[PDB]
């Protein structure tokens, strides 16, 4: 019996795969994008060309960029970032969604690139990461695992870890998993890229860019698994995470005053996130269904900043305090997957989905008009903080044998957005066995993503008195557009495979033909009248669809295995486009390519050794500013190309107990934020240079399970 198209499609040429036991071996401090990043065609960027909040990287699929990574949990959507200010660049003050799951209670992930993701609907146009959460098994089952590490330069954040698992069954029909884990990230220290930041005067003398953002994680779970018949299985799911940052000194434009030397060290921003999931499978005659519905809260409490003037995105010493946004996330999922049999023999999956989004932010829109002018259809005033979006889908895939070796999986998702309208996704990808070792794949589809509740939102509203708004000098507004187009992406790939005996060797082409995407405008729509000044009377910008943007590239990889204790491992993605064809600007700043090399050792029975090295490429940042000016100066700075090397075992002490011993970095190859892309009056920009990479780092860790 042919599998689904879900499952089929884990197979195409953009699909990594990693396991548990890929995880012990290559060990993240905490966040999960450490080990996701090292997967063919993907990244850990900032989520803004502008270089704003650039220590805060995220993955990013292809060079789409970190906003078009979905992150599934288990299969259901993490959208807790949607909480934190999206702003004019695309900047958030946001760490990502990648580090809700402790990284020893995990089974897998999957992480799903281009044309297979476009299925998994809004939010996949870059991809999708998948991770999947251990699980439990017949009899009873649990361990115990801490993990912690030891920086070479003391300026650099230490990271420890300790979490739990504990399941297997309850009764006869019932099953639990339950996990916990506490963490602790260290801040990098307020001064350590004193000596390599951007070129300073004025006011601005004495200010440093800050290294990484600490955190502090609290999080637990609760799953409770009933059989009330042979095909009939219901799952409760309950958990709660709590995030709280150490703060170093990050600003948006890495000024300083002293609420944040006041603030060194502290918790600026914390971050609850609350699940509660029900789903139901069944297993019948005709085939197999699933069901399933999710309630994601989110609240994001933290430190007042301004919007505009003196205080723009630093915190406010004339509001002292905290807010809160909450965003509440509604997911409802239907399907049933059928074995068809006449014809040719293939799998027919169809379904649908229901989600609202729900977002109270009191902070977001509290631009006044004083100064700029009023704005028809605006009040200056006490504006509605909430916003809120429903999606209503329908899709439906088929995976088809046409012979022994060949697959085809054509599908067509609907969906209707209560204010964007309808969008239609058609999806193919197929397989063909040439020989019995080698195969070709393609693949070709439309991905999705609905504009975001800042971008929709008439409501929202930023500010500038000029530098900030382009063809032009003076005063201008930029507010949300309710009547946007969402955006799509024809994501395509074509792979050729070899592969026999555990060897290897692949080669991928990608292409995407990113449409609509949103931006902040470039030319004026309207004009608001009165303010005060030369500013009075200041342009209206609108969020706007950019017509054409396009990524390229390649990824390729090659297995050997040299004797049998010992595989070498290499992945190659070279990028050769990433540009957005309205303003010939950059899309979304990655390494020119990235060589992932890994060499794996079974020593002995009881003992594991891997190798690993990483080179990265050349980074170039965008070549003009806010005001479509070619940029100059040492905001041209590119990245050289750099390698990281590391090196790590892990011993079995017996059935129960396992260790791993380690050093990233070995070489100690440092990088440090000197700015963002551009500069503002007093700062000089620093090109590519947005961002830290930590230097020599040991690490150690314990596993006791049964």
């Amino acid at each position: 019996v042919v599998a689904t198209a879900q499952e089929e499609t884990k197979q195409a040429p953009g699909v990594s795969i990693i396991t548990a036991e890929d995880i012990a071996k290559r060990p993240p401090s905490n966040d999960l994008s450490q080990i996701i990043r090292t997967m063919p065609g993907v990244n850990l960027t900032g989520n803004s060309s502008s270089g704003q909040r650039g220590n805060n990287r995220q993955i990013d699929i292809r060079g789409m960029g970190p906003e078009n990574t979905l992150i599934l949990v288990d299969g259901k959507p993490v959208s807790s970032r949607n909480s934190v200010r999206y702003g004019w660049r695309g900047e958030r003050d946001s760490r990502g969604d990648t580090n809700w799951v402790p990284a020893d209670q995990v089974e897998r992930i999957e992480v799903i690139r281009g044309p297979a993701a476009a299925r998994y609907g809004n939010g996949a146009a870059g991809g999708v990461v998948n991770i999947i959460t251990k699980q439990a098994g017949a009899e009873t089952h649990g361990n115990l695992s801490v993990y912690s590490n030891f920086p070479q330069h003391k300026a650099e954040g230490a990271s420890e870890r300790m979490s739990f698992g504990l399941n297997g069954p309850l009764t006869e029909n019932l099953s639990y998993r339950v996990y916990g884990n506490i963490a602790k990230t260290d801040s990098d220290d307020w001064d350590i890229n004193a000596g390599h930041e951007s070129n300073r005067t004025g006011k601005q003398a004495g200010t440093l860019p800050a290294g990484r953002e600490g955190v502090r994680n609290k999080d637990i779970d609760g799953l409770l698994s009933w059989r009330l018949t042979p095909e009939q299985t219901l799952e409760f799911e309950a958990g709660f995470s709590r995030q709280g940052n150490i703060y170093t000194g990050d600003t948006q434009n890495t000024n300083s005053n002293n609420y944040v030397k006041q603030m060194l060290g502290h918790e600026t921003n914390r971050m609850y996130r609350e699940t509660y999931s029900v789903t139901h499978r069944g297993e019948w005659d005709f085939g197999s269904s699933l069901a399933y519905l999710q309630y994601e809260k989110t609240r994001n409490s933290r430190i007042n900043e301004g919007l505009a003037g003196g205080t723009e995105g630093i915190f406010d010493p004339n509001n002292a305090g905290f807010y809160t946004a909450t965003l509440r996330d509604l997911t409802a999922h239907g399907e049933v997957n059928l074995p068809l049999h006449l014809g040719y023999e293939q799998t027919l999956t169809l379904g649908s989905e229901w989600t609202e989004q729900k977002l109270d932010d009191p902070s977001s829109n509290t631009q006044n008009t004083e100064e700029g002018g009023s704005i028809p259809g605006l009040a200056g005033k006490n504006r509605s903080s909430s916003s809120s979006a429903r999606i209503f889908s329908l899709f439906a895939e088929d995976n088809i044998e046409l012979m022994p070796g060949t697959m085809l999986t054509p599908g067509l998702r609907w969906d209707h957005h209560d204010i964007v309208g309808d969008n239609w996704s058609p999806s193919l990808n197929l397989s063909h066995a040439l020989t019995e070792r080698v195969t070709l794949k393609a693949g070709i589809a439309r991905a999705y993503k609905a504009p975001n509740l800042y971008q929709l939102n008439p409501d929202y509203l930023l500010y500038s008195a000029g530098a900030g708004c382009y063809g032009q000098s003076t005063s201008c507004y930029l507010r949300g557009n309710d009547g946007l187009k969402a955006e799509t992406s024809v994501n395509k790939e074509l792979g050729i495979e070899y592969s026999h005996d555990g060897l290897v060797a692949g080669l991928t082409y990608f292409r995407n033909d990113y449409k609509n995407k949103i931006e902040s405008g470039l030319s004026p729509v309207d004009h608001a009248s009165g303010g005060k000044g030369d500013y009075a009377n200041a342009a209206i910008y609108q969020w706007e669809n950019v017509p054409k943007a396009v990524v390229e590239g390649l990824e390729g990889t090659l297995t050997l295995p040299l004797a049998d204790g010992l595989k070498w491992s290499n992945n190659l993605t070279y990028m050769l486009q990433s540009k957005n064809k309205e303003t010939g600007d950059v899309l979304s700043v990655t390494p020119r390519y990235t060589l992932n090399s890994m060499l794996d050792w079974q020593a002995t029975d009881d003992l594991s050794l891997q190798a690993t090295v990483t080179w990265y490429g050349k980074q170039k940042p965008k070549k003009y500013d806010y005001h479509g000016d070619r940029v100059t100066g040492s905001a041209n700075d590119q990245l050289s190309p750099y390698a990281i090397a590391g090196l790590g075992g892990t011993y079995r002490l017996s059935k129960n107990l396992s260790l791993g011993a380690g050093v990233d970095n070995l070489f100690d190859k440092r990088l440090f934020r000197a700015g963002n892309a551009q500069g503002v009056v007093g700062i000089d920009g620093a090109g590519a240079a947005t961002y830290n990479e930590p230097g020599r780092t040991f690490y150690t860790s314990l596993t006791a399970s049964f």
